[PDB]
């Protein structure tokens, strides 16, 4: 009935038994002490114990373990942690007893990366783990950039799509209930999938501190208890620990991301962390243990000024449900009659509307019950709400926020903060910018657990680590190449068209793509290009080609714009024909390796081959010619040439996978040539541009994007102008990993490169993000 001697353990004394209220009667007593406040004078320096006392200043308190944080500093002449230079930490520094070095996970809502360059003369503490730690300037968070779906992605490694938590607030149809920040409805697990890192932890024999807090318990206090477990003997003290602030977050809705006003709760999270690693020096741990300072996501100028309103657009929006704001989800309280009543009806519109199978693969945001079919994507600095009265500001006339968040994760004001500091971390180092779904396999490696399948790629973040990293090997293949000669008579092909090898080894810069799945297919070479092309699907799954500098684009000659010719290579049977085409009334053609890039008139003949053909609506021609004739070249020529692949994507069911032959549900009128879903294309050069992209010696650079294979251009409301003003923007909005185009083929790209393997597997979780 008393919480006496289990304060905090790891009726109910524990760190949540406030929640949904459960405690012991005594518990804000035994357990929540205040007396003094926080920190020790010079007053009360080696005190008498008072056991109403917040924290400790009696010389008794190291043995007993009750501290104040800064007790050795004012009590004991020694100096704050923050004032002793960098020390490199090169093996922990752990009691004898310690069996891993402990990790204590810092999170901060709605660090803005930026907020870095306020400097130490308000976030000294902060400053001192990012210069004598690893850092990188950046975090990507996932989309939607809010708390919720971005910290369960932290400690999931998962996309939200897959761990379940897609927003803050969500309905379940198969629940028939809704999720919200408030209320106790988050509580009922039923709510979460994949495996958190508690629990990774807690199911491998690794002990997990509580992570969460009740509202009511003092950022001082959660500080307090992390350091008390600490002292905790061998066989009970947790190795993983976290804390977590909801500020700078509450401070940048109120006054925006730029107030003077930020600075304030800046430095209160700045003294909490100093409070921390005071401790953890007054306990000598501060050489022991790996410390994560991690945001959720950043914070954008939004004013109530900036709204888009349904009501603008739909007759009546008392018939439909919006989740509102920095995004838009749309349910019923038709579907593409919605949409097309959303799609493009002001000049500059600030949100455009999706069926969620149709936004940019690179946000992997539709493979759940709980994703509505409608959604919005919102631009930066706008808001989007049912109608006016939605929007409410104070008495005053002012809005009652001036900041916010939840948009397109590549927005440059969203991206949050990462620093690592600790035995395990590389010291004074700074790392390429990276995805937060990387981080579990990180805390996993720091704690010596098996990471549960998760959406990072193993072994990417190697870098970061002096030590304790994660040896990728990479797949074996699982498909190998036939390499077929002459086979077939030019007169053996039905197919109803018309038409009036290791020098090609400087088009395969970095060996063979290896195809993981079990099919056949064969390598095809040309003068201009290399391809793998599949008898399964009748396309290639890939097309290899090198572009110099000085590259010179042709056109397609006026007799041969409807020229296709048979591949005598291929069985007519495993080769597309002209007669599908014709009678499909909807669908074109188009071509991998571009003609318009031909190396001589005698060469283009090859690009019109049967097997360089992939079907392609109209519309969508409109963009790959403008790609293939104008942008390739452009590349090239800025970049010093460019190694292109490009290739079709099958994922009717949007799960981010290759769809197998069962799962495609469209091909060419009355054939079996399926139709893609989208089209990728990865383009590769020297890092050093002073290099061809054909003899480059060191790193590489890459850009990737998978773009949907549409029947009309409705998403590029400019698409009535010139090309030259809407393709690329287009292009830009559908960038993507390699690593995701990886996923949606089958496919492993760069086996043979200079490089080592961890080197490349960071090259393919690069997303240019423009
Ligand atoms: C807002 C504050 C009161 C804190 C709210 C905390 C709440 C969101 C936390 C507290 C308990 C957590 C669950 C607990 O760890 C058990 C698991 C098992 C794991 O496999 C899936 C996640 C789950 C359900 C945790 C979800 C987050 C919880 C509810
Ligand atoms: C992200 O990672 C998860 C976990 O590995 C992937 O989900 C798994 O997908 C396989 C194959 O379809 C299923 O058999 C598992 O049941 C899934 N597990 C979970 C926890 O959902 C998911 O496919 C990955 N997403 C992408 C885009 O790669
Ligand atoms: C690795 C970065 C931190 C991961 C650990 C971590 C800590 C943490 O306190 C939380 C995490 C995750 O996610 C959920 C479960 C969504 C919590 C929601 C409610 C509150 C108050 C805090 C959140
Ligand atoms: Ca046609
Ligand atoms: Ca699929
Ligand atoms: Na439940
Ligand atoms: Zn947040
Ligand atoms: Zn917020």
């Amino acid at each position: 009935g008393s919480c006496k001697g289990r304060c905090f353990e790891l009726c109910r004394c524990d760190n949540l038994c406030k929640s949904y209220s459960s405690c012991c009667h005594d518990f804000d007593e035994l357990c929540l002490k205040t007396a003094r406040g926080w920190e020790c004078t010079k007053d009360r320096c080696g005190e008498v114990r008072n056991e109403e006392n917040a924290c400790h200043c009696s010389e008794d308190c190291l043995s007993r373990g009750d501290c104040c944080t800064n007790y050795q500093v004012v009590c004991k002449g020694e100096s704050h942690w923050v004032d002793d230079d960098c020390e490199e930490i090169k093996v922990p520094e752990c009691p004898a007893g310690f069996v891993r070095p402990p990790l204590i996970i810092f999170s901060v809502d709605g660090f803005r990366a930026s907020y870095m360059k306020k400097g130490s003369k308000v976030m000294p503490n902060i400053e001192k783990l990012r210069s004598c730690g690893t850092h990188a300037p950046y975090m990507r968070p996932v989309y939607p950039t809010k708390t919720f779906p971005n910290l369960y992605t932290l400690a999931t490694g998962l996309y939200p799509e897959s761990h379940g938590i897609v927003g803050n607030s969500m309905y379940d149809p198969v629940f028939d209930a809704s999720f919200h920040l408030r209320g106790r409805e988050k509580f009922n697990h039923r709510w979460w999938g994949g495996q958190p890192l508690w629990i990774t932890a807690t199911k491998q024999g690794v002990r997990a501190g509580t992570f969460f807090w009740s509202v009511s318990i003092p950022h001082e206090r959660r500080i307090l208890t992390i350091l008390q477990w600490l002292s905790l003997p061998d066989n009970e003290r947790p190795s993983v620990y976290a804390f977590y602030s909801e500020q700078p977050d509450f401070s940048g809705h109120k006054y925006g991301p730029f107030g003077p006003e930020m600075t304030n709760p800046l430095r209160e999270i700045d003294k909490t962390v100093g409070q921390l690693m005071d401790g953890l020096k007054q306990l000598r741990l501060h050489r022991c243990v790996n410390v994560i300072f991690v945001g959720d996501h950043g914070m954008e100028d939004v004013t109530c000024d900036r709204t888009e309103f349904l009501s603008n657009y739909l007759t009546n929006v008392d018939d439909i449900t919006l989740v509102p704001g920095t995004l838009g989800r749309i349910r019923a309280k038709d579907p593409k009659t919605i949409i097309a009543a959303l799609t493009c009806k002001k000049p500059d519109q600030h949100f455009k509307p999706y069926m969620k199978q149709h936004l940019p693969k690179r946000l992997h945001y539709a493979n759940n019950r709980r994703i509505e079919d409608i959604h919005l994507l919102v631009d930066r600095r706008w808001h989007v709400a049912r109608k006016p009265l939605d929007v409410y500001k104070k008495p005053s006339g002012k809005c009652f926020f001036q900041g916010d968040h939840g948009f397109d994760n590549k927005v440059n004001s969203m991206q949050t903060v990462f620093v690592g500091y600790g035995p395990t971390f590389k010291y004074r180092t700074k790392v390429p910018p990276f995805e937060n779904i990387e981080l579990y396999n990180v805390m996993c490696d720091l704690l010596g657990l098996k990471p549960a399948p998760n959406n990072g790629t193993h072994g990417s973040l190697n870098h970061l680590l002096r030590t304790n990293t994660f040896r990728p090997t990479m797949p074996d293949e699982v498909s190998r190449p036939n390499y077929p000669g002459i086979m077939y008579l030019q007169s053996e092909f039905d197919l109803g068209c018309t038409c009036d090898g290791s020098t090609k080894e400087r088009h395969l810069l970095y060996g063979r793509p290896a195809v993981l799945y079990r099919t056949s297919y064969d390598i095809l070479y040309h003068t201009d290009f290399e391809s793998g092309y599949s008898e399964i699907f009748l396309m290639p799954l890939w097309t290899s080609y090198t572009i110099s500098k000085q590259a010179e684009v042709s056109s397609i000659p006026e007799h041969l714009t409807n020229c296709v010719r048979p591949d005598v290579r291929v069985s007519p049977g495993f080769s597309q024909n002209c007669l599908a085409y014709k009678n499909d009334k909807q669908m074109s053609y188009g071509f991998l390796f571009p003609p318009y890039l031909s190396s001589s008139p005698e060469a283009k003949y090859d690009a019109f081959l049967v097997t360089n053909m992939v079907p392609m609506y109209p519309a969508f021609k409109r963009v790959w010619a403008y790609f293939q004739r104008v942008l390739v070249k452009k590349y090239a020529s800025e970049r010093n040439g460019v190694n292109v692949i490009s290739g079709p994507i099958f994922d009717y069911n949007y799960d981010g996978l290759r769809d197998t032959e069962d799962e495609i549900k469209q091909y060419v009128e009355g054939s079996s040539i399926p139709v893609p879903t989208h089209y990728y294309s990865i383009i590769t050069s020297c890092l050093d541009f002073t290099q061809p992209a054909d003899k480059c010696d060191g790193p590489l650079s890459v850009s990737s994007f998978i773009l949907p294979h549409r029947p009309d251009n409705d998403e590029s409301c400019a698409s009535s102008e010139d090309e030259s003003k809407w393709v690329e923007e287009l292009m830009k909005m559908h960038t993507a990993r390699v690593r995701d185009i990886e996923h949606l083929t089958g496919l492993d790209f760069y086996r043979k490169t200079s490089r080592s393997y961890s080197e490349i597997l960071t090259l393919k979780t690069y997303l240019h993000t423009y």
